[PDB]
């Protein structure tokens, strides 16, 4: 087994016999993934001691009660995928200190007498998948203190009062249900339970009718969260819900259940929902009185919930959402908004828009009217096909910090106007877009950025002075990758003092790094943190220009052709982290190139590189790797040499440097 | 025949690599630039004898094998430039310079080492052949010592 402390785990062995020659100063074993006859029951004799026993996922034929006598202190009793044929309750009468049982495969049909007159510690019993048909466990009260109760992917066909009366003060937290064919309600079924709190009904076929028959008998009970996913909901009336009008509800589920029309005060009789889910339906449109009556809702996700003649909302929709905070409508076909559509909420922070709009190509200063008296503080709006924007789009949404517009084929010259109104913004997501042309005022009127990327932007025209960074001081991480620069100078990014994370990634960096004078790129980044320039095509690296960086941390240099490595290249790159070099053309490595950024390394990356196993080149390397513990992975795989002929495809570590001195 | 761009690089394991060219006697010159060749398996240039010119540019070529020409003694032009051959030996490249009138491998990380260049430096002092930008564009990759040194200007007093 892996025989770890304290716990013993053995994931799979092809184990046939329970072993006893391990240490006997363990709490827990496992047994799961074996292939076993039957669990002895003396053979424990010398185990006494487990705390735990994680003997699952066997084929156990019969149970014997003299096991968990043998390991009296006996907390997890797992016996999932097993055979289990049936049990009774001669296996549970001196076997008491059980606080976990788990079956969840055992086909146990029939359950007869009372098997749980002695288990007074447990908690969570998962009793499903196991074809039982009658929801009765007993005849007595009993289960004084259960909190969970799992019966799922079984056959019950009804509840009754008489099968659930033997709960008497039995407070259970978590109730399941699922997977259950359950055809009708007995009266009075569910106040027979002493306390219940949350319920199940995934895959239970809950027909309208029932669904309100359902919240009928579900009155008079302290319920909070009721889940009813995977049924054939397809319509909503006024009195569906009034059965819960009595109840004291927290979250309320209707996911996958294919509703197509939202009654007028379908919801009215909930004042007391806070979250509430509405996830893979064919709503047709929700009209303004859908949602009246929920004014305590502050959760409400709407992901694929419209029809593919295209789905609308009507304005006011969401004015009884006053205390709303997180709305979600991601993949969805809204065609475009209104001057109208958001107004009424008055708390709203966090919104998503993703892959929602259709026919909204153009952005206007009417697009977020509705929005101006809500503080804002996320704003997604990924592929939503967005191709043009209007100066004032954000003006009314002043309180905006995370802002999302990528993924989209926006097409259009920067000038700053767009961002007016924005006061304290966090970061834009403006990444993934064919083409954004900037100017020297574009950053202009927002100053209060602290991330910014514009990976795949095909941005151009970036060299004119003044820098359009020039007005940002705090940004602390900026990504200009994948976007193919034809030059730039040292004109730009100049003032970035709070600079932290840097990335040029496919930006073909090479003829900026002799002729016309080399860019002294990267001046006075004290606060730089990691800097990446992987695949740029940089072929030689001029002195003088990884200087001042003493907070540095990682360096990313590959998918690159570099060979002519200049001595004292990295200086005060003392407190580096992680240098990458791999998949370059790296032929030597002298001492006085990578001496002080070996200093403190944690990770070195190199591989794929055309080295040479000569005295010259690789001497100091050999002894380095040889006398350090740097991560270093595949070094015995990547890291062959080229050259020479003798010494060709040979591991790098496997070189004697003891004939060169 | 004429195969320039056309990735013929992994069909030279594949189920064994495919023995092209068999029994091609007639063809005059072959061009095969730009394929991304990067390993040549032996025989087969076999039954080759009336080629003239092989044009293997533009690819990744380091795996020279012994033997690769040996039907190729009658070859008027060998094109090998911008690849990444490392060393020249003479039991690869021997037939085929017997009677070379023009070569060609310029843009090549060659090494400057007695086990590399060695015969290479010999019969480049000791032939007539006409190269075009030998002196230029034939600079050594390896060692640093020897790092952008030509090639022409090489002692083999220390070799053999
Ligand atoms: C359990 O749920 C039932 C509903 O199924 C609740 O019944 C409701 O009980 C209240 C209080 O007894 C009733 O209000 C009363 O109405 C009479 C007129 O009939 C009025 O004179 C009283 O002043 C009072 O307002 C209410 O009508 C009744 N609703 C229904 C539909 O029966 C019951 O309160 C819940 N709790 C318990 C512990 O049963
Ligand atoms: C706005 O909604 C879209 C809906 O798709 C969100 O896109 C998803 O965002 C997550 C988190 O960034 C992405 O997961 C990421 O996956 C990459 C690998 O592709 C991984 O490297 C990251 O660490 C992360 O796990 C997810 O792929 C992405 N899905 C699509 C289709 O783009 C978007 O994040 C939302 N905007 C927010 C939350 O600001
Ligand atoms: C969204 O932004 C646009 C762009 O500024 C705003 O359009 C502006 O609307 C005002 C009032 O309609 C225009 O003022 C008047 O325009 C007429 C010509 O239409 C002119 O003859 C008058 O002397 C007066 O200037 C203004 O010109 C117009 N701007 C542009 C560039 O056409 C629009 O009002 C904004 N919408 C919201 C809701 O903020
Ligand atoms: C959205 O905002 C941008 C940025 O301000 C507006 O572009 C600006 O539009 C004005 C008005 O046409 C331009 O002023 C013009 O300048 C020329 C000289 O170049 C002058 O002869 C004209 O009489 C006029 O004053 C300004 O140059 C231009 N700036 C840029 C950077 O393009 C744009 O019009 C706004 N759009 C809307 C719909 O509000
Ligand atoms: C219903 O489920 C929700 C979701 O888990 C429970 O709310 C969580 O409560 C814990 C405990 O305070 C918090 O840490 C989580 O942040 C809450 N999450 C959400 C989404 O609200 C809620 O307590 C449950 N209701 C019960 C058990 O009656
Ligand atoms: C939620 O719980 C509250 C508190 O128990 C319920 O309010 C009580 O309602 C009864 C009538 O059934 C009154 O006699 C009590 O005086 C009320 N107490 C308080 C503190 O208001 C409420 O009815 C429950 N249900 C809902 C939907 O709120
Ligand atoms: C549900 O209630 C809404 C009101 O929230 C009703 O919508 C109104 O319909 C009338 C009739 O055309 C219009 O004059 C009103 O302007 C509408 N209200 C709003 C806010 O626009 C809707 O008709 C109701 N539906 C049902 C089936 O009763
Ligand atoms: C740029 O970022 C800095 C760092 O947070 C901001 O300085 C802080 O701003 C907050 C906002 O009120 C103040 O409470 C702190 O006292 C400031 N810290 C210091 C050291 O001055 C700065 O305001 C930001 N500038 C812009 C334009 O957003
Ligand atoms: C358990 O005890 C029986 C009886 O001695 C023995 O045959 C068997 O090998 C022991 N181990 C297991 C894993 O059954
Ligand atoms: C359940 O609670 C009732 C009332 O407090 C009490 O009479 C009864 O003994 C309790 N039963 C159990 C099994 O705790």
């Amino acid at each position: 087994c892996t025989v770890r402390y304290n716990v013993a785990d053995c994931s799979h062995l092809k184990l046939t016999h329970i072993p006893d020659d391990l240490p006997s100063n363990i709490t827990v074993l496992n047994l799961t993934h074996n292939q076993l006859r039957r669990l002895p029951p003396t053979n424990f004799t010398r185990y006494s001691q487990l705390a735990i026993l994680d003997a699952g996922f066997n084929s156990i034929s019969k149970l014997e009660p003299e096991l968990c006598q043998i390991l009296p202190l006996l907390k997890v009793l797992n016996l999932q995928h097993n055979e289990l044929s049936q049990i009774s309750d001669q296996t549970f009468v001196f076997c008491t200190n059980l606080t976990e049982l788990d079956l969840m495969s055992n086909s146990i049909h029939k359950i007869k007498s009372n098997p749980f007159k002695n288990q007074k510690n447990l908690i969570k019993l998962d009793l499903s998948h196991n074809g039982l048909s009658s929801t009765k466990l007993g005849t007595g009260v009993q289960l004084e203190n259960l909190q969970e109760l799992l019966l799922a992917k079984n056959k019950i066909l009804a509840l009754r009062s008489e099968e659930l009366e033997f709960l008497g003060n039995s407070s259970l937290r978590k109730l399941d249900l699922s997977s259950n064919p359950l055809k009708e309600f007995s009266p009075g079924c569910f106040q027979t339970i002493g306390k219940l709190f949350a319920l199940l009904l995934n895959n239970a076929q809950l027909n309208p009718h029932l669904t309100e028959k359902l919240c009928w008998e579900l009155s008079n009970t302290s319920i909070q969260n009721l889940s009813l996913a995977n049924n054939q909901l397809l319509a909503t009336s006024e009195s569906t819900f009034s059965g819960l009008k009595w109840t004291n509800l927290t979250q309320l589920d209707l996911s996958y259940n294919n509703l197509h029309d939202v009654g007028n005060g379908s919801f009215s009789y909930l004042p007391s929902l806070r979250y509430l889910s509405l996830e893979y339906n064919n709503i047709q449109r929700l009209s303004p009185r859908s949602f009246y009556g929920l004014s305590n809702l502050r959760y409400l996700s709407l992901k694929r919930a419209f029809t593919k003649s295209h789905p609308n909302i009507d304005d006011f929709s969401f004015q009884w959402l006053k205390y709303l905070e997180y709305l979600n409508m991601d993949d969805n076909n809204i065609p475009s908004t209104k001057s109208n559509t958001f107004t009424g909420l008055v708390s709203l922070k966090y919104l998503s828009l993703s892959k929602t709009f259709t026919s909204l190509q153009t952005l206007t200063n009417e697009t977020f009217v509705s929005l101006a008296h809500s503080p804002l503080l996320t704003l997604n709006l990924t592929k939503n096909h967005i191709s043009k924007i209007a100066n004032g789009t954000f003006s009314w949404l002043g309180q905006l910090r995370i802002l999302d517009l990528g993924l989209n084929e926006i097409e259009q010259k920067l000038s700053g106007q767009e961002w007016r109104g924005l006061r304290n913004i966090f970061e834009i997501y403006l990444s993934y877009n064919k083409y954004l042309q900037l100017s020297t005022s574009s950053f202009a009127l927002v100053p209060s950025l602290q991330r910014l990327m514009l990976r795949r932007v095909a941005l151009k025209n970036v060299d004119i002075s003044p820098s359009p960074f020039r007005p940002l001081r705090n940004l602390t991480i900026l990504d200009l990758s994948n976007n193919n620069i034809a030059n730039i100078n040292e004109d730009l990014l100049e003032g970035l003092e709070n600079l932290e994370i840097l990335d040029f990634q496919h930006n073909n960096l090479a003829r900026l790094w002799n002729p016309g004078g080399p860019v002294n790129f990267l001046k006075g980044l004290s606060h730089l943190h990691i800097l990446n320039l992987e695949s740029n095509g940089l072929d030689e690296i001029p002195v003088g220009v990884f200087k001042n960086l003493f907070e540095l941390k990682s360096i990313n240099l590959g998918l690159n052709n570099l060979n002519k490595l200049e001595p004292f290249i990295f200086d005060d790159q003392t407190s580096l982290r992680s240098l990458n070099l791999q998949k370059n053309l790296i032929t030597s490595v002298e001492k006085d190139v990578f001496g002080p950024p070996f200093q403190n390394l944690n990770s070195l990356d190199m591989r794929f590189n055309p080295f040479d196993c000569t005295c010259e080149s690789i001497s100091w390397f050999v002894n380095w790797i040889n006398q350090t513990h740097t991560n270093i992975s595949e070094l015995s795989t990547h890291y062959l040499c080229n050259t020479p002929h003798h010494y060709y495809g040979f591991p790098l570590k496997l070189f004697d440097t003891s004939s060169c001195k």
